[PDB]
């Protein structure tokens, strides 16, 4: 089925699922990555950069798991986003050193949450072509 | 009946009710929880974090009670939110060390108030599944 | 008649009226009260808090009186808001140490003003039930 | 005729008129007056306060006169706003120590300008009733 | 023909034209002029003030010329805006010591640019009446 | 075909293409260039200035390549934007010392990304006329 799916396992919680077997349906995503134009003398690109990905999802059985990880600073052991479109896989993201840094959960005004994850290493792969990019990986 | 309900008791005021017996009908909620990506050396997660929950409700007989607690820094002894949806219980939140930190009460432009509560320990439980998360609890 | 009414007397000006006899019809109100989560060591709640109430009203014969009080830092000797709804009294607010801190008066774009009052002590009373709250009073 | 009119004379320019004889038709006004809740020890109310009135008007023959006064810091010798409504005079404002502090002139997106005036002394008078207020006057 | 026209010559580039012969059709303008209420002791009005005029225009053959002047800090030798309305000349602006300080060029979302010019001396003249104002001129 | 096209090669990645042969179709662009009015004593125009161009595009096979370059601070060896309109070439931009400084990639709320590039030298050329501008080039 078409759309955005997350495959995630916490370092202490283990596999986090919703109700693409084992994957959580994501309603929307925004990957935001910032690099200053001027690199501080002697500073690594990675330390200068800020990568965050915000996932919007229906509140579900994973919602307690994410909420706990946030407060306990639990790292995600596995974090992979796969995007399907008309049928076929389009994009695969993978992220390393993933920490949850913000959650908002809210009612209608169904129940929705926005979860923001900060990461270090990343990978994006265009499936049809096989072109991939990665930085700060392993 | 479907929707968001609060069960609350003040440490000095005692049980706070409106007109789900003993529970206050809440129109909307937003649970906002922030964790810095970089943890200050020697700082607890809890001290780095900020958890707030904002409740929107019709002004009612509890409105004076909340307004007083706010000005007197009265802690909530009990603070539990239960969310029902089509029929059935979906989610239970519990919060510890609950202090009211902001209120806005206002006319049409019926009478509505937004109440913001800061907390320390929290719990969220997905009812159907029993999956729960908690941090900084007791 | 239904709506929001103010009963106000200045310490030097005396009773301030418009054209609920002696009360000023208010179009809208917003009571905003802020309490920091962390209380500075040795600081009173009252000094940490900020209470303001903003009243929206048609410009009228009281408009010069409020405008003068603002510039002269005249305290309100009496300041009571009463809210009526369908018929019956709903809520009574009373405020102490009331100073006007901001006015905006403006044309259509009838003549309207927004008046912001800062206070110390406050009271809110739910009429039907008699439940009341107050802080920093007398 | 109904609406907002300005009567103004510059200290060096003399009488400033448009095409209520001698008065400039104003499209809109906003009188904004701010008083800090806490008065700095030994500070006059007037020095703590900020009064500004913003007038919106069609660009006209007075537009060069206001634009020049702004750049030359020319004080207004006379500055009176009169407001007429259905027929009859409603309100009279008078301002002292009037300096122009901001102009924006702009095309359709007819030709319009917003002019912001800072003042010290002020007066507002409700015509029908004769109730007046003033502060920091002469 | 009605509207806003610019006559401009760069100090090094010479005359800058588009496709009112020799004048560039401007879609919109905003002249923004700021004067602080308090003049720093010993500071000229001109140094305290900030005058900027923002011109919105279709991208055209002048677009490279303005873009270059911006990066090279080239002063405009001539800068005159004339505004025609129903037929007849309404207003003439002239500006001295004109430097381009910001450009945004952008696609539909035809090709449009917003160009912001900072100036020192200025003049505005109401044509029908001949009333003029100027400050900081020559 | 009409619209905005990018021709780009990374210094390490080589040619970056999508699915105007070899050019990437761009949905929208915004070239933003800022020059302070006051040039710091002894500072070059280039160091005072900030030039950025933001490109909006469908996520595609180039998306991994741009995302990697961003994190690795890879400079673009070639960066040329060409704009076609009704049929014919309108504008050519060229940029030097191009670094990617920000990306946002996001879902519908197809898959879209906004990519912000900072540059030093630039050129813009109006094709029909041949008028060109450039600063800080080679």
């Amino acid at each position: 089925l078409a759309g955005i799916y997350l495959k995630v396992k916490g370092k202490t919680t283990g596999e986090i699922k919703g109700s693409h077997d084992g994957k959580i349906h994501i309603l929307a995503f925004k990957n935001d990555y910032d690099m200053p134009a001027r690199l501080q003398e002697g500073l690594t690109p990675a330390a200068a950069a800020r990568g965050t990905i915000t996932l919007t999802k229906e509140m579900d059985r994973s919602s307690p798991q994410f909420l706990q990880a946030l407060g306990k600073r639990e790292m995600m052991e596995e974090f992979e986003i796969t995007i399907y479109s008309p049928t076929e896989l389009l994009f695969t993201y993978k992220f390393e050193k993933v920490l949850i840094t913000h959650m908002d959960q809210y009612s209608p005004t169904g129940y929705i949450e926005e979860i923001k994850f900060t990461y270090s290493g990343y990978s994006l792969e265009h499936a049809e072509s096989g072109i991939a990019g990665a930085a700060n990986w392993k």
